């Protein structure tokens, strides 16, 4: 099974999933000088007040927070998107040290970690059908930089020690995802893929310009998780990110000047 180690890492993924060498792979470096403004882009509309969190779990690749996506309760629309996209879950990527951690980069600069809020296109009826469509998913990427503590992240990090090993889960109710967003909704956007196997190129990427701030104490909690299952030799869950892929002619657009 794939992972982030030397023998099952990103350099190996292409063998089981050839698309790893596709034309629209993610993540990528965002060069502020070549990412131009696109007027056809509409205002980004994030509607999370109706969000119903269900649980939080460790799948061995990171930890996910899932939401009830049976109704158009927590949705994403506007921007470069068509119709509605329902939030289904969010997770993070981080490094072995504060200097690295994010997947995307801004003018070659990495942040301490990165947040991925995953949504699927409701026109495909179901998540399963969505991931297999070029425009099936919309992922809202948000950078995390070390500084002040993010009040809204407290609940998440406080539970981690209860799901240290791969396979552990726990009920996670009443979490409001709005507490993880920065002040500004300014963003960059491009067509790409999942940053992990099966690496399908079904993602419209929306990366926020403004990073949210999290304390050193908070990020360190992430590094307490384990890739491995209970009872197995500990393999700390750090550096669960994928190297940047070639842009290969795709255009990164910005919602601002
Ligand atoms: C939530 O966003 C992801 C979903 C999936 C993967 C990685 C993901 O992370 S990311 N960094 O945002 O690209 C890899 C496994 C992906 C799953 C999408 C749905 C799939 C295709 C299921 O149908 C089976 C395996 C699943
Ligand atoms: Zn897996
Ligand atoms: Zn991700």
């Amino acid at each position: 099974h794939w992972g982030y180690g030397k023998h099952n890492g990103p350099e190996h993924w292409h063998k089981d999933f050839p698309i790893a060498k596709g034309e629209r792979q993610s993540p990528v470096d965002i060069d502020t000088h070549t990412a131009k403004y696109d007027p056809s882009l509409k205002p980004l509309s994030v509607s999370y007040d109706q969000a119903t969190s269900l649980r939080i779990l460790n799948n061995g690749h990171a930890f996910n927070v899932e939401f009830d996506d049976s109704q158009d309760k927590a949705v994403l629309k506007g921007g470069p998107l068509d119709g509605t996209y329902r939030l289904i879950q969010f997770h993070f990527h981080w490094g072995s040290l504060d200097g690295q951690g994010s997947e995307h980069t801004v003018d070659k600069k990495k942040y301490a970690a990165e947040l991925h809020l995953v949504h699927w296109n409701t026109k495909y009826g179901d998540f399963g059908k969505a991931v297999q469509q070029p425009d099936g998913l919309a992922v809202l990427g948000i950078f995390l930089k070390v500084g002040s503590a993010k009040p809204g992240l407290q609940k998440v990090v406080d539970v981690l020690d209860s799901i240290k090993t791969k396979g552990k889960s726990a009920d996670f109710t009443n979490f409001d995802p709005r507490g993880l967003l920065p002040e500004s909704l300014d963003y960059w956007t491009y067509p790409g893929s999942l940053t992990t196997p099966p690496l399908l190129e079904c993602v419209t990427w929306i990366v926020l310009k403004e990073p949210i701030s999290v304390s050193s104490e908070q990020v360190l909690k992430f590094r307490k998780l384990n890739f491995n299952g209970e009872g197995e030799p500990e393999e700390l869950m750090v550096d669960n990110w994928r190297p940047a892929q070639p842009l290969k002619n795709r255009q990164i657009k910005a919602s601002f000047k």
